[PDB]
């Protein structure tokens, strides 16, 4: 039932600068968030391929990922427009009425006696009581007890990776800022790093011909208006050459494209669709 | 060399009504045009899923974007539906070339220049000079011209594709209902492969596409293909799958509750691309 692999996507913040209005800038950020949610992307890495655009993108991505009942707690907000344009509707974004094995919550600032556990706002009709003693303001994943007229529901804090790794549920993404293209690779949140890296380009090899190797943590990387060339050339930590040398695979995911250029946000949907069968097979236990 | 098959996409004009501003409405139309151009779609069918304004606005934006830039003044007077065209992303298709670019074919408009029966016509093909052709044609007609390898020959508009393998844009068709998508196909034998899309469809990974000549991929709007099927008095079906050769979910295990039509076109045409390419080949 569980999914043992992760999928990360990297792209440059600069793509917001190419948007033609403030409204379209915000919509574009939403397009990115939605593409990643649709394809059950676990991490979005926003890199500086050269600042403002990177930070604005990352913040919108985080806001959209956050369950609605937690947003006012984590975001000074009103971002509200971005959320209206492109809601994720992901499995952790359930309504108060819906039954769920897991829920995201925030530990509430309640005066408690040491050792007596904590109270969590999981967006339910009642607070959830947990045995772990945690600081108010932390975001946690709670597994609700199967057996529950008490003042609270009861649950236990579990790893935020449990819904995916144990139940096969998509549970949103984390957003990482990277100061350059080398940092996309170097500052992976996995000890082992990304063991399968895939770059994308019209100059890549045919995606249809590639055999994806078995993997645990995949990374798919996208460029902006000037391709992965911009990021590669700007970073002194990286080999000076065409970008294909920086990846395990470097693929064209739309053979015979009928437009001269495919935009980053279009390419993420096309590429993740093209790679989905392969990633599913190669990532399986 | 040539590509012997066509690919048509159908969707409801009603999706423009779900856009949250006038500017986003125009932007969304452009998203449809670009998704179709990227995938070398030859025809976009805009249908009325209620069984008029959204459909006409979508159709007009699609046609405007398809038209080579040097012919837009001739074919597109200023209109309210195109007031936000500046926010559109150009298609940058093969027939959208600059004046300096060498090309085997160019689109043109026959122009009013002195001629006599039998002495042919002149065509504005966007080149430095108007192009002389041997065929007598009325001014104002759009034609495909094969340049002599400033003289050319008017050829079938399907030659760039069928002979040279070039994507050459799309035609736009309005359909008054879902059944008309099928019934008013511009091909004599109709669409011989029809593919509907839905989260309730069978897994696209198991689909086996039969050899085909004219493929059709159909998308619903906010309420799915159920809406158009239900609203059309020419159909009396329980659910939409029986209208199609294949009825497919193209994004297994999707991580959002709903995939919007414009997202789904990109995902589904990507998912089907290997299959379509293989099954349509000579
Ligand atoms: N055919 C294709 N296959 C895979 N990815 C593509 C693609 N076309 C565009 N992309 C993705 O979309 C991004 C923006 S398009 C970049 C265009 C640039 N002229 C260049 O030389 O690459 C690219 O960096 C790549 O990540
Ligand atoms: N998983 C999926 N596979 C294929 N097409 C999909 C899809 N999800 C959405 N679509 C396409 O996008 C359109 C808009 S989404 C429609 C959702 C509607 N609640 C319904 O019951 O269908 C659909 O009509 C379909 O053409």
């Amino acid at each position: 039932r569980g999914r043992p692999y992760t999928l990360s996507v990297a792209l440059p913040g600069s793509i917001l600068d190419n948007a033609q209005s403030p409204e379209l800038r915000t919509y574009l950020a939403g397009q990115i968030a939605r593409a990643c949610a649709i394809f059950c992307v676990d991490e979005i890495v926003v890199f500086d391929e050269e600042g403002q655009a990177c930070v604005q993108l990352a913040r919108i991505l985080q806001y959209l990922e956050c369950p609605q009942y937690l947003r006012k707690a984590f975001f000074p907000k009103h971002l509200q427009f971005a959320g209206l344009l492109n809601p994720l509707d992901s499995p952790h974004h359930m309504r108060q009425d819906e039954e769920s094995e897991f829920r995201e919550g925030i530990v509430v600032d309640r005066p408690t006696r040491p050792g007596h556990g904590s109270f969590v706002n999981c967006g339910m009709k009642k607070e959830v009581k947990i045995d772990k003693n945690l600081e108010p303001g932390l975001r946690v994943t709670v597994r609700l007890n199967q057996q529950q007229d008490c003042k609270t529901y009861h649950g236990k804090v579990v790893s935020s990776q449990d819904p995916r790794t144990k139940a096969g549920l998509y549970w949103g993404y984390t957003v990482r800022l990277a100061s350059c293209l080398s940092a996309v690779f170097a500052e992976a949140p996995f000890q082992d790093g990304y063991d399968l890296t895939i770059g994308t380009s019209e100059r890549g090899s045919d995606v249809a011909s590639a055999q994806l190797p078995n993997f645990r943590h995949a990374l798919v990387v996208f460029g902006g208006l000037q391709g992965l060339e911009a990021g590669a050339d700007a970073d002194p930590n990286l080999e000076v050459a065409e970008p294909s040398v920086l990846f395990d695979l470097y693929v064209n995911t739309c053979p015979g494209q009928g437009s001269r250029t495919i935009r980053t946000e279009e390419a993420i949907l096309i590429s993740l669709a093209a790679l989905q069968p392969g990633l599913t097979q190669a990532g399986a236990r």
